[PDB]
């Protein structure tokens, strides 16, 4: 053994508890911890940031964007952060499903008032155009 660092005792329980699926019967395990603390060093995202909540609100709040615009490598990335986020947040989650529905809740909530945009007005594009014939 060498020591914790992103789960301790106590926490590790929590991983071991959280179900991989919702209709599955496996659940998360250390294994699943390493692939996603690569993948962010890989991308360019530090690995330490997993055991702080804090940290990991700037990794979901990138991954967030990109999740519907991303490859499958990047929704296996995402789909782990938020529920690191969630274990260390103290959030109780049954399954993976259920640890987004939590974490996107906590943005939506301020982006109600973060994206209040203005008031009645339709968005006036600028005139533009091409051409190339004779």
């Amino acid at each position: 053994g060498a020591r914790n660092s992103v789960l301790r005792g106590k926490k590790a329980d929590e991983l071991e508890r959280i179900r991989l699926r919702p209709g599955g019967k496996k659940k998360y395990r250390l294994k699943h911890i390493v692939w996603a603390a690569n993948k962010l060093d890989r991308f360019g995202l530090a690995e330490s940031l997993l055991e702080s909540k804090e940290g990991c609100q700037k990794i979901l709040t990138v991954l967030d964007p990109m999740v519907p615009t991303g490859s499958e490598n990047l929704k296996s990335l995402f789909n782990t952060v938020c529920v690191i986020w969630c274990i260390h947040a103290e959030e109780k989650v049954k399954d993976t499903e259920g640890a987004k529905q939590i974490v996107r809740r906590h943005l939506v909530a301020e982006t109600g008032t973060a994206e209040k945009m203005p008031s009645t007005s339709r968005p006036t594009a600028p005139s533009s155009e091409k051409g190339g014939n004779y």
